[PDB]
DNA sequence: ACCCACCACCGCTCA
DNA sequence: GAGCGGTGGTTGGT
């Protein structure tokens, strides 16, 4: 549920994440804050295979992934008021990185619609489109490649819906739950969505006045609010559910003073723990002894970069170098530079306190394409003097 | 009596 | 959660 949504609302804004993080930077002169529903793993990360733990293998490297990013994440889990990896570990893994982890009262989704109302978030990644239902104006679902790396995401605008053809604001998506739901038998997300068209979706708190508006409409269809009649249609005394109503009206989500503590906590003082991330890494990926250190040292490097330079926001102890520029579609076209660096001297691990068991040489220079605009914000010096260089 | 377009629902598969 | 074909039902007819 809702099904077939996407086919009244549309599918959605298919967007590379980077341009998404990039233009909200440049815009708002700060990071993208996402507010992550916790759900969207468990089918995601549970078809990686070999080694050890693949499934919180996938949440390692993901996160990797927003480092790069810049994006500043805050996962929001289920809470118990609500009408096969460890929680433990992925919370341990959520600090080890320096991002947030936060527990809903009742249903994440909820949660992390009502954190973007709050302005905590600037989006909310979930499963599907119910966030919109409690409150959500920008929403993004499948995070996957466009495949190979996942770099795209797919972006439902709450506005542009309500506008667009089928009218479907929230409280009209409100009333296609309540009438179509998965509640009145033989509805029906077309008829339900018919009737919010007609604007029975208000529902402003004797209600059976409302009740025997639609119902009479339903039956006659004098005003046309349908393509047909339905006499067969016969709804439930029960119906409309208030408990259900006000489930999506005020659901049950974080008091204000929570909201005022995450107002001033998050984006917390983001650090990656590295020596943490070594240890955990050993334990749960057996990435023992050298091998595993210069493992850890090559994944983490070029996130651990991008996360430094807008941190700050001579210091060639984070680029060494530039050597060319693009605009790549994987990015949406998002000018990035192809940047040198020492991974082992960056991530700050020594392969050498480890037992030893064409190669990579952590000490030797890594390449990476990183934002042009991260680059600016965090080594301005170093860009101008490739800019220079580059119109002779 | 029968056709018909539309639709809601079920079972299916992959996440 | 979300895509598919079947299909049984409903509607408005033919
Ligand atoms: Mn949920
Ligand atoms: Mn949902």
């Amino acid at each position: 549920g809702i099904k077939g949504i996407y086919k009244e609302i549309g599918s959605g804004e298919r967007i590379s994440l980077c341009k998404l993080a990039i233009d909200h930077l440049e815009q708002h002169n700060r990071p993208l804050r996402l507010a992550i529903d916790m759900a969207i793993w468990q089918f995601q990360i549970q078809a990686a295979r070999g080694g050890s733990n693949p499934a919180i293998r996938t949440l390692f490297y993901r996160f990797v992934r927003l480092l790069s990013l810049g994006i500043h994440p805050i996962f929001v889990f289920d809470g118990p008021n609500k009408p096969g990896v460890s929680t433990a570990m992925a919370k341990r893994l959520i600090r080890l990185f320096g991002f947030t982890a936060h527990d809903a009262p009742g249903e994440a989704e909820a949660e992390c619609a009502y954190l973007e109302q709050q302005g905590i978030v600037d989006a909310v990644l979930s499963e599907d489109v119910d966030t919109i239902m409690f409150g959500s104006r920008v929403t993004l679902r499948d995070w996957s490649s466009e495949g190979g790396p996942p770099t795209h995401v797919t972006l439902h605008d709450a506005k542009k819906i309500a506008e667009g053809p089928s009218g479907l604001d929230r409280e009209g998506m409100v009333l296609v739950a309540l009438m179509s739901g998965g509640g009145i038998p033989g509805c029906g997300i077309k008829v339900a969505c018919q009737a919010a068209k007609a604007g029975f979706g208000k529902e402003l708190c004797a209600i059976t006045e409302w009740k025997q508006r639609l119902l009479h409409e339903l039956r006659t269809n004098e005003s046309g609010f349908f393509r047909t009649k339905h006499k067969a249609l016969e709804i439930p005394e029960n119906f409309p559910n208030m408990e259900v109503l006000r489930y999506y009206t005020h659901p049950v989500v974080s008091s204000p003073a929570t909201i005022e503590r995450l107002r001033q906590e998050f984006p917390p003082s983001s650090t990656v723990d590295i020596a943490g991330l070594r240890e955990f890494t050993r334990e749960t990926f057996d990435w023992t002894f050298r091998p595993g250190a210069i493992k850890l040292i090559k994944v983490l490097a070029p996130g651990l970069l991008v996360q430094r330079c807008l941190d700050r926001y001579e210091e060639s102890t984070l680029v060494k170098g530039i050597s060319m520029r693009r605009e790549h579609f994987s990015t949406d076209a998002t000018p990035e530079l192809r940047v040198s660096f020492i991974p082992a001297e960056l991530v700050g691990l020594d392969p050498g306190q480890e037992p030893e068991v064409k190669p990579f040489d952590p000490w030797q220079p890594d390449l990476a394409w990183v934002p042009e605009t991260i680059l600016k914000l965090g080594v301005p010096v170093t860009v101008e003097d490739w800019e220079e260089g580059q119109r002779s």
